[PDB]
């Protein structure tokens, strides 16, 4: 079995995490952050990954805490539960149109950190996402993509082709990790 | 089972297509058109469907009113056949170099349409290819991609990467969508 | 003797070439498509071969299919025609002027295909050849030099230094490959 | 069983190339050039295929006669090996991303030789990667891949999205190819 | 008959040249650069010259000294086998593809020394072709040509029409250099 | 044999050309042109024909008016020379290599007249050459070309692809005419 749990507690966030990769999108996140759920709720269930999130922090200040903390504990997991990563396929990809949006990610396990991200319109450096509750600010997707990647210690390339609506632009990058991870992480017959 | 049998009958064309995904490459195309018969059935086969087209139409005219009549048609069959989607890859993209050319597509079915046609070169806007029958004038393949995705109530992504010879660029698009569709509508085993 | 009989039956064509090297321009071709026969009767002759070319393909999807499964016969036969390429010239080159066209062709035999085919006039990729038969797509010229380089395994690069008619363009195009191609097979006395 | 057995003995190579498409990436290569042993152990290792190769050549002059002969000789046992093409997967494509390096590969076989070699960084023309043996001028990488394909009669396209280390840029697109042949050889089950 | 024998002794090297223009490709050459060692062989080779080369110097400097050399003794000794220049052609060129490498040299003899070197990319003038022995710097390959016909006084342009591989460019550039020679030595039966 | 005898009277000029193709360069030019006898010189020279050439015009004018009738009858002579062209080679080229200069002519002969002359460095539009006799206006080369052309009935391309000096630049042109129409001329064995 390939689970793992994680608590991180720091001066600013409280979070644990409880993966499964081996599945069937069973997902649960509270984060305080309501697009951020979302948008990790799109990542566990794509991935086929069962996952629980629980998190509270300063979203007083504004959800950058809260979101970094969560993507450095979900990607702890993400390494821990790969263990040896023996058997596995290592690489994966996924194309995640949505609408007029074309997003990409690739993916190599086997340990050594390293995020590159590319294409995503100018306009989401200073975008928010914003309902009732604590808004999204989108500059922040290459934050998690780079938290992820770093603390599960992977090669991850996010990539967006084409698009324009942020809401568009952000769940396609997280789909398309989402079903790289769950190609990668699957075990090679061979 | 998921096959699907749509006659369209309107001013300008007689349809009749059998559709069934989970086929073997057993096509047969006849729209009066040759070069299009050409590219549908090298979509049936490429995608496994089992497909057959019977339509006659306006050609007196040119293609047009025909294929686009039938593209729809197939498009209506495409939706009815998939049903409920439940169980599904739902996500497909696939390459297809054909020499000099490399074509790419990519789908979401999971029933809001959209198209998005890129990189075609532009000298395609105003090619024709012609045989000893009915000619195929290529800046149809937008309409016919479109038609097909805006009836099937998918997502539907083609790109040309690169390419110079017209058929070769419209028969990598055409197989490329078969095999994005092929691995999108495939039971999904989690 | 430098002889070669090819049947080649695929799916879309029919084709029988008869070639000896050592010829006087005994040239007999038909393959639906007259202008490519005009092309084919040109480089065979300018070639001093004697050359029978007899194709029947699916000429109602368009010319495309015939003469690629033509060219590729072709050297196929000019490659086994060759055998060890003991004793010949094996480098030739070859200018055509044709009216306000200049084209050159050079070969290199001895058997690692390549072919490069520069300077055709941008027009040439979208123009139509047509008269009361089955019409010519000059895009299609280059695909004929690739398909006879690749299945002969030779060097053949074909340059157009410029020209405006795509008749002349094309056809001091076929004339030059004829004429590197007669001085590259005969026996160096050396 | 898809397994060849090619000796290739010229003016300047000794080679011997025994393959088995249907490995476990039992891999053994000696050329006499430890990058290119390096790129050709990966090919085989992430292609599955069991390989060894065996190469001695004219070193002295430098690395290209000896890589070219191995990649010809190779492109010919995976050519013999596939046989008749019935029944597999024929199309194949692999991103593999090596640290800021993304690199992919898509392949046809089925029997028409192409490539194009796309996006490698203009510094790889002139770059020399060097050790204690025989160096790698890495403008040899088109080289390798235009041989396999020719020799295989394969339809390549490699390209390079981006990158910056020429040791990654090269083992990236080596990788690419091996997984791209990996699906595009394995049994299709429809 | 048109044979001379040069013996060249300078601080920095000891050269002996044996040529005879009336040969059939008996070539041996030892100048302890081994590509220069090809680039000369392909040359002699070519021009179906019988050519031996033996040369010893100072390549603990570099192999320049040794090259220009051997350039210079070898055009004295083709200025000095040509004799009244009597009879001959006087003028030729050849076309040298190699691979995606266009090459070309023409020659004029008849006693005035000229040389004009275009299109070789830049990229060659800062490449090495490095083995296991001395290398070879292509920076040096004008300078090779410029030598010869300063010392056999002839004219000698030499041209690279395209092409990538240093490789394939200086050889090609060597062989067109070769054919061209061989055409303007030739009895002129007029 | 092929021999023509052309006289030619205009109020301008008075005329008469001996030409034999089958010639070994028995050449004699006066036309009270100094820099043209020697321009006509090389051409009957180096074509191998035999030539005379006695013209008087109106020299006080200037040379243009006796340089193209000189052009034409030497054009209609050369026609008149080549009969039926039975059995000739039909096309010929020849690059001439002239210090700094490189020239190139490609001729058709089989009976349409076309002349394209290019590359010729502008200065020479309004270059003159001056003894102490009349002079020679370059502007007047392009002229001359296209007089023997239209007269002689055939394809006449001249290319300078670089040179500094105008008499090398002209020199070249006219040589390379004369070795381009010898090849040309010359029995075809097949
Ligand atoms: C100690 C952490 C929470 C710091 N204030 C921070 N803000 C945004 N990123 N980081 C690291
Ligand atoms: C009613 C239809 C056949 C119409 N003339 C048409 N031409 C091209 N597209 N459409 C919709
Ligand atoms: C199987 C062949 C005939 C294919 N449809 C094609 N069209 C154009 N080039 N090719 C290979
Ligand atoms: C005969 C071969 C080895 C030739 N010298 C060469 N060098 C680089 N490519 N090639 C074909
Ligand atoms: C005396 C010669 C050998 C001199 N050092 C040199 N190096 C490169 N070219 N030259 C002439
Ligand atoms: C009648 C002729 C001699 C006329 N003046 C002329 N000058 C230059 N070209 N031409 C035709
Ligand atoms: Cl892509
Ligand atoms: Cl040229
Ligand atoms: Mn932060
Ligand atoms: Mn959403
Ligand atoms: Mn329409
Ligand atoms: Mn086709
Ligand atoms: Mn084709
Ligand atoms: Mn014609
Ligand atoms: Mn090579
Ligand atoms: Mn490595
Ligand atoms: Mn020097
Ligand atoms: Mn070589
Ligand atoms: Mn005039
Ligand atoms: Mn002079």
């Amino acid at each position: 079995s390939r689970r793992a749990r994680i608590e991180r507690r720091t001066r600013e966030s409280d979070i644990v995490i409880e993966l499964d990769l081996d599945g069937t999108g069973q997902v649960a996140v509270d984060t305080g952050v309501p697009f951020y759920d979302h948008m990790l709720t799109a990542l566990g269930s794509h991935a086929s990954f069962d996952l629980t999130v629980r998190a509270t922090g300063d979203v007083e200040i504004e959800a950058h805490h809260t979101i970094e903390d969560t993507a450095i504990a979900l990607g702890t997991a993400l390494g821990q539960a790969l263990g040896d990563k023996r058997g596995i396929r290592r690489f994966g990809d996924a194309f995640i149109p949505m609408d007029e949006t074309l997003a990409h990610a690739a993916v190599d396990l086997s340990g050594r950190p390293y995020c590159v991200h590319t294409g995503e319109p100018d306009h989401l450096q200073h975008t928010t996402i914003a309902g009732s509750s604590v808004p999204y600010h989108t500059v922040i997707n290459r934050h998690v993509f780079e938290s992820l990647a770093a603390n599960a210690r992977i090669a991850l390339h996010v990539r967006v082709l084409y698009g324009r609506d942020p809401h568009h632009i952000t769940e396609a990058q997280y789909k398309a990790v989402a079903r790289a991870l769950r190609q990668a992480v699957e075990p090679d017959p061979r």
